[PDB]
């Protein structure tokens, strides 16, 4: 495609006119990232979405929009009765979603593929406070320059970087970066979980600008609860 | 716009393909009709929504698509907190939306445009049985050749063609026509209105075609009920 | 116990005082049968009740009361994650439960306890329809004297005798018979299942008299849908 | 009635015995207060409890039982569409009900009745924090004795110490406290409140020991949530 990016020219309101490819980011109705607050989101019987990750990690990348762990694409997800295969997760700061108007430090998530190529993505808020063990495993040997990859020599155990209590928030909508495509399961994980004040502090360092793109409108949806 | 139908070089698989303002009808993920089924349908905690219609009808047109009734958009429904102005209602045998699998041999669509331009569509199905008084001020004006309108003599009162349970589902789905633009709120109503095989007959044969659009898929959403 | 019976002294509002262990059935608050209707019901996300039930009918009993089938207590269902154990099913014409104050011609509650004793009752309307073949298996060899028990000449199937759809309404009750007993799970059918006319008769005919007790005050509770 | 406390022959595994008015306190099914917990929790899709209080307290009185507020019985509640009037208010240490099986140091009841003598109980657990100024108003002026009674010398607004949130747990239910009566409506609310630590142990002092009922069994009830 064509170089994107946070700021300037190339910044989230100018994506659309970067590429032809990225015509949704201004044409889509059904956007993502979005504010979950009360007027916008309905009580719903949302099935547990169970959870079935392995240590397949393949390595870290620096691709100069985000840190991302590259996997194998053996581990998965069940939604909607049908298993869609974790190949990456990734992070933004601050977060790319708000709760009731307010980010959070920090977000990842856990882009899945299913059989057939459809997306759904994971994703956890993270709250300053304790280290967090897990995160630490990619923290030590992150890229810190963009296009660097380093190999992975703890072994990943990407299920322990979500919350105890696996209630979500549910919507439909897009990728957050260029193209920005739709038809995106989103499963917004309510409960968040923990990192150090210098795990944050060295993921905003190395990233250097703020890599979240802003919140779109809802539309005609509403976010299951 | 362009020329579009229901048959041929111009049916709905080929919309997207007749004029650049029709795009969204062949890159949508969030597109309508759908079929409404047990494994796509979630409980959730859905407002009422309440209608204040007015007879403010101005005129019948048979358009060559379908049987519409044009009014001045003083009525209105309450969704999600707003008003909705009642600008049009009409009429597709058979029916677009399916549940389980399965077609009504009628749906109308009441079609409703907020204060800013966002579009709410309250779809009401029809089983053959009794004669539908309401619907008759209607037939018994209708217009038998494309382009023709015609003045409305009997009072219009739209809320008596909704059934008297209110209970809906709703999904954030497209017009199904063309443009069928997309953040289009969907609230279909569970119990179908009877008419009688007369007024079905009626309709079916002024048309000639069959003029509902196939189904879509359902992607990334859930139908709330 | 003492004595009872559907008219007179001994008919249901008077139940209360023929005994001291008769007690619950006037200072009980939460007793059955009950109006299931718009205002008294919840949308809840009722877990789906598994029905594993068994061919172990011992004898189909004329108690004057009902007509009852007894089972050996090896089939089952599943609540609360806890497996019930059907020990009996029996019968109501008319119904003793109603949906927005109206009767279903016909009532089956199927009864069941745990290895606790506790008890879970699961109900199922009948409408006149097509004639009910399982049904049909207890009619033909249907005793007709109070204390009269008699054989079995057909496997009997109970799960076929509820309905395909499996939603249900469910409260915190009573038995409908004295000692009238509280802190019973009910599951009640929403889909009602087809007996014949001439089934319906017989039962009317061979009970002589209506015994369903008239619905109770639902007080403190909600029924969940 | 009787006589009661909350240790030996007097305390709450006795009550039931007491008198022949304090039955329900062991054949009762439906008692309080309860655990709130996943497994005996459903969502669900519950209305708002819509709160109109005033500010007509008469005297806080030391009762022996707990610290308590007599309201002028003004004020109400809204709950199934009915009225139900604020008759007083109190308090416990620890709170009574329990939130997956871990107490709050302290919870505050506030009792209603409708026209026909029907009891509905609102709960707000608090946790030590910061000092609570509506709570000080009655604390300033705690009665010490058994039996004595004193004047409020500040404006009571009760609604006051509810949390902002107003989401809330119910069930039907019992009195905490002999005669144990059911068919209680029980709104708990999910958000705590804050009083200070000093505010807690001024409670627990005046009050010398735990003023908290055991949990009791769920039975066939669910918690909706
Ligand atoms: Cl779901
Ligand atoms: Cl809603
Ligand atoms: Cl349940
Ligand atoms: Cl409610
Ligand atoms: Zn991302
Ligand atoms: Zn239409
Ligand atoms: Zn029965
Ligand atoms: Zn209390």
């Amino acid at each position: 495609g064509a170089h994107w990016g946070y700021s300037g020219s190339i910044g989230p309101e100018h994506w659309g006119d970067l590429s032809p490819e990225y015509l949704m980011c201004k044409i889509g109705k059904n956007q993502s990232p979005i504010d979950i607050n009360s007027a916008d989101a309905v009580k719903a019987c949302l099935a547990p979405v169970s959870v079935y990750y392995v240590s397949d990690a393949k390595y870290v990348v620096n691709n100069g929009h985000t840190i991302k762990v590259v996997m194998g694409g053996r581990g998965y997800v069940v939604v909607d009765g049908k298993r869609f295969y974790l190949k990456q997760f990734h992070f933004h700061a601050p977060s790319e979603h708000t709760v009731n108007g307010k980010h959070y430090p920090f977000e990842a998530h856990f882009v899945h593929l299913d059989k057939n190529g459809n997306i759904t993505v994971l994703g956890v808020f993270f709250k300053v406070g304790k280290e967090n063990p897990e995160l630490e495993k990619v923290w030590r040997v992150m890229p810190e320059e963009p296009g660097q990859k380093r190999h992975l020599t703890a072994r990943i155990d990407p299920e322990k970087l979500l919350p105890e209590n696996r209630d979500y928030y549910r919507y439909s909508g897009s990728l957050t970066t260029p193209p920005c495509s739709e038809g995106v399961r989103w499963i917004v994980f309510k409960e968040p979980v923990e990192m150090s004040r210098e795990q944050l502090e060295k993921f905003r360092k190395v990233m250097g600008f703020d890599n979240n793109r802003p919140v779109q409108p809802l539309n005609a949806r509403k976010v299951m609860k």
